[PDB]
C-alpha cells in the first residue's frame, strides 16, 4: 500500500485525510489549520504521543492506515482556563496591554466563532470588518457583555460560552442550534 487514511482530532473538529506514505504531513496540518481560521503555528500534531514535525511523512512515522493524529493549541505563555460564577470560562491566549476594557466603554474587535464540533460559524475577518459595540450594553451575546471586560488592547481571548449566555432555546443563523454551547476567540483592537 501506498497510500493511508488518517483521522486528525482536535477533541472537536476532526478531519479525515488520504496521504501518500511518502509525503510530507505539512499540507495535511495546514490543511487542518486552516479549516479554523488558524495559522499552522499556533497548533500542535502529535501521533503516538509524540509531535509530529512538517517534513515529517507518514513512512517516517511508521504510520498505518486509520490512525489518528491528535491536534492541540500550544500557548508558550502557558494556559489558564477560568470558570466565572455564570459559567462562562476565559482563556487569555495572549495578554494585551494598558487598561482593562470596562462596561460602558465602546470596544472594536476582531473574533471567529465555531461550534463544540468545531464548526466555524462566523468571523469579523471574513468582510475583513472589525465588529464595534457597547461593552456591557446588551447589544452582543451576554458571554461577550461579560467576556470582553478585563481584555486588554492586543489580547486574544478564547470565550466558552454555555447557551443561556448564547442564543439559548432558539439558536441562531440557520447555523447555531437550541441550547449550543459556543467558542470565540475574540481580538481587542481598541476601546
Ligand atoms: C440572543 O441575543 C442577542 C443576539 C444578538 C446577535 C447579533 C450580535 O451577534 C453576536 O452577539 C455575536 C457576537 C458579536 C459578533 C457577532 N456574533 S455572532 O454570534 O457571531 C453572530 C452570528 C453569526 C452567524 C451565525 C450565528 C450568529 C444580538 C443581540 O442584541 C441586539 C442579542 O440580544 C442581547
Amino acid at each position: 500500500e501506498t497510500h493511508i487514511n488518517l483521522k486528525v482530532s482536535d477533541g472537536s473538529s476532526e478531519i479525515f485525510f488520504k496521504i501518500k506514505k511518502t509525503t510530507p504531513l505539512r499540507r495535511l496540518m495546514e490543511a487542518f489549520a486552516k479549516r479554523q481560521g488558524k495559522e499552522m503555528d499556533s497548533l500542535r500534531f502529535l501521533y503516538d504521543g509524540i509531535r509530529i514535525q512538517a517534513d515529517q511523512t507518514p513512512e517516517d512515522l511508521d504510520m498505518e492506515d486509520n490512525d489518528i493524529i491528535e491536534a492541540h493549541r500550544e500557548q508558550i505563555g502557558g494556559s489558564t482556563v477560568v470558570t466565572t460564577e455564570s459559567g462562562l470560562k476565559y482563556e487569555d491566549l495572549t495578554e494585551g496591554s494598558g487598561a482593562e476594557a470596562r462596561a460602558g466603554q465602546t470596544v472594536s474587535v476582531h473574533y471567529t466563532g465555531w461550534l463544540t464540533d468545531g464548526q466555524k460559524f462566523g468571523s469579523s475577518k471574513d468582510r475583513n470588518d472589525p465588529f464595534a459595540f457597547v461593552l456591557g450594553g446588551g447589544m452582543v451575546i451576554k458571554g461577550w457583555d461579560e467576556g470582553v471586560q478585563g481584555m486588554k488592547v492586543g489580547g486574544v481571548r478564547r470565550l466558552t460560552i454555555p447557551p443561556q449566555l448564547g442564543y439559548g432555546a432558539r439558536g441562531a443563523g440557520g447555523v447555531i442550534p437550541p441550547n449550543a454551547t459556543l467558542v470565540f476567540e475574540v481580538e481587542l483592537l481598541d476601546v
